[PDB]
DNA sequence: GGAAACGGTGCTTTCTGGTAGATATGGCCGCAACCGATAGTTTAACGGAAACGCAGGTGATATGA
């Protein structure tokens, strides 16, 4: 009921009353990524960007099936400076699927940031 | 009323040999240090157990499909 009613006020454009009924359920459960969904939309369009990628990160631990959706929790993860995050959230998309090579040549800059080069050099090997 | 002549031996002196510490040089023995190597975390990422959810052996109530 809350997160239709959540749902209802997002589409209905009322993003603040949307937050409000989304944080009724996000208080008793902070990993619901049914409010996520259209809740990280909101912090998005407004530049919450740190909460945004949280949102995204700690529900998706759960919720990994949207597994294209963690390059872009991986991508501002690493624009964000939590690098360990971005690795963890790089390893899905290519555990998930390994043909998002672009994915490989991206974390392959965060090796190359840190010298952790001898994780980057079988990547390129099955890159070329 | 005393000083000058010089015999007594007490007290002292170098020539030396003794006592015996000292060390330039020497040869063992083993401490100070380095490059070396074995063992250490904890996690890429997915191989594993324990943890996890739906079936099938009956029955069969409704009224729609």
């Amino acid at each position: 009921q809350l997160l239709s009613q959540a749902n209802e006020a997002f589409v209905r454009n009322d993003l603040q009353v949307a937050e409000r009924l989304f944080n009724e359920v996000i208080k008793k459960d902070a990993r619901n990524f049914a409010a996520y969904e259209t809740l990280g939309d909101i912090y998005q369009l407004q530049g919450r960007l740190n909460d945004c990628c949280n949102s995204w990160f700690l529900a998706a631990h759960l919720n990994a099936s949207d597994w294209e959706f963690w390059k872009i929790v991986a991508i501002l993860s690493a624009d964000l400076d939590h690098v360990r995050q971005a690795i963890y959230c790089f390893s899905r998309v290519i555990s998930l699927n390994p043909m998002e090579w672009e994915s490989i040549y991206r974390r392959s800059m965060l090796y190359k940031k840190t010298g952790q080069l001898a994780r980057a050099l079988d990547g390129f090997q099955r890159l070329y």
